[PDB]
């Protein structure tokens, strides 16, 4: 009646801390380990998938006392995976300054700062009430617990491990505990039947690295997968024409796109980073890989931002013309500059690059392709362009504009973004107003400042495609 599920998968997160495995393939795995104080609806208000009314997981309750506080009733009995009973203490160190937002935090786990909320220290009003407090006021407290940063680990196990050897024995309160993890390669999961909530129905779940689509496929025709992820609209033909498989497809909130090492002199400013900008032709590259399923959105504005999303806001720019133009005024004398990307971990990462490197050829830029395999990505100081992607993980234009762009995020200090202090300044702002025309004017001139100085250029949403064995009715992939 259990099966174990074998899951052939695009990538293995570098580590299980929820935090640090935030990425395109570490919630599928965390997602099943750890569980958060409340759970978006995903089809509350007639929504195909994106719904947002928030409901009960670990809390059983919650109440938002005033502009800055949140107070949290616990459910009772919920027990990590090593039988130590979860308590607000364990909730109060979850978002607490030593684990996440102080300043010794943000050594361990880079990124905390940067994704979380400005937070003061949570008080534990007894056993199974916990008071989630801000330094400012913020309307976005309840919904950040269902986002992928309000997983919750043990205090004292993860406190005496520390963030990194935490993450490779990892212990939560969800419906699946860990077994092992093999880095590069595959995690195995094991069903948690002391799980609070409904039995687990999979005995195991290994998910195992298959870098290559073609080979994903090819393992589910031949049952050595009973699920396989990041696949294209073309896969859907061949698999659906197998009575016992099928496809499943849409349009995920995330963006694919291509950015710099902005260290990096040949992009330390944004001529050259513009003019690469202004030579992508998305509509071309959607309708040759994605069977025209993918969608361009009108700036760094999507749907799910809610009333800071621009549904009037204008498409962005291909001007070839304007790119010609830059690349002269720039002083580009030729030089070959790389494009770093581990295979196809992004769908179409290597086609895309190939059809870009063509319209980059015909603006005078020679871009070329350096393809690596998991695990050998090339330090800092060797990289120049690069692809990423971005999930939109919250109801609110704040992430990822100001988490991964603005001045406390890793494009500007890992990543060396020199931004305008108007961008500065309005990520400030924007972070201290509640929502209204003054708000929603912000965003769009933080969006065309985006697109002026091009740290990152967005290509579209990809359509998620994934694949499964029509009798695997479960699939814990996110
Ligand atoms: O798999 P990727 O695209 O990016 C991951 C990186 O996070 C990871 O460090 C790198 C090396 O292992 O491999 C991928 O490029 O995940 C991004 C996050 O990096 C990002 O924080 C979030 C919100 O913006 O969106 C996505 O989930």
């Amino acid at each position: 009646e259990r099966r174990a599920l074998k899951i052939g998968v695009n990538g293995i997160p570098v580590t299980l801390e929820p935090i640090n495995a935030i990425s395109n393939v570490g919630p599928r795995i965390v997602n099943q380990i750890f569980d958060t104080l409340v759970v978006r609806d995903f089809f509350s208000n007639g929504a195909p998938g994106n719904g947002i009314n928030l409901m009960p997981s670990l809390a059983e309750s919650w109440e938002r006392i005033d502009d800055k506080s949140v107070r949290f009733k616990l459910r009772q009995k919920v027990m990590f995976h090593d039988g130590v009973e979860m308590t607000a203490d364990d909730v109060a160190y979850t978002f607490s300054s030593e684990r996440l937002w102080g300043p010794d935090a943000i050594k361990v786990i880079p990124l905390g700062g940067s994704y979380a909320l400005d937070f003061d220290e949570p008080v534990v009003e007894d056993k199974y009430t916990v008071v989630i407090r801000t330094k400012t006021p913020t309307p976005l407290t309840e919904s950040y617990m269902a986002s992928w940063m309000g997983r919750i680990v043990p205090k004292a196990y993860y406190k005496t491990l520390g963030t990194a050897a935490f993450g490779n024995k990892p212990v939560g309160t969800g419906p699946y505990k860990f077994v092992e993890f093999v880095a590069n390669d595959r995690v195995v999961i094991e069903a948690n039947d002391a799980y609070w909530g409904l039995k687990p129905t999979a005995s195991k779940i290994t998910y195992q690295l298959v870098a290559e689509p073609a080979t994903r496929v090819a393992g589910l025709i031949s049952g050595e997968y009973d699920i396989v992820t990041t696949l294209t609209p073309d896969d859907m033909a061949l698999i659906n024409s197998y009575p016992d498989l099928e496809t499943r497809g849409n349009i995920v909130e995330n963006f694919h796109m291509f950015t710099f090492n902005m260290n990096q002199p040949v992009f330390q400013s944004k001529p050259l980073r513009r003019a690469l900008a202004l030579a992508v032709n998305r509509p071309l590259i959607v309708q040759s890989l994605w069977m025209n399923k993918a969608t361009i959105p009108n700036g760094f504005n999507f749907p799910n931002y809610g009333k800071t999303f621009d549904p009037n806001r204008r498409a962005m720019e291909y001007n070839i013309e304007e790119a010609k133009r830059l690349v002269k005024e720039s002083g580009y004398d030729g030089t070959p500059i790389t494009y770093h990307t581990m295979g196809n971990y992004y769908a179409n990462a290597v086609p895309a690059l190939m059809m870009m490197i063509e319209m980059w050829k015909q603006i005078g830029v020679t871009v070329v392709p350096k393809v690596y395999a998991p695990g050998g990505a090339p330090k800092d100081q060797d990289s120049y362009m690069r692809n990423w992607s971005n999930g939109q993980w919250m109801t609110d234009a704040w992430a990822t504009m100001i988490c991964e762009f603005g001045p406390k995020g890793q494009v500007q200090k890992r990543w060396g973004w020199k931004a305008p202090a108007e961008f500065n300044d309005l990520c400030t702002k924007v972070s201290q107003i509640p929502d209204s025309k003054e708000r929603f004017d912000a965003f769009n001139r933080l969006r065309d400042i985006f697109e002026e100085e091009a740290p990152a250029v967005i290509l579209y949403q990809p359509f998620d495609v994934y694949a499964a064995r029509k009798d695997v009715h479960w699939r814990p992939i996110s």
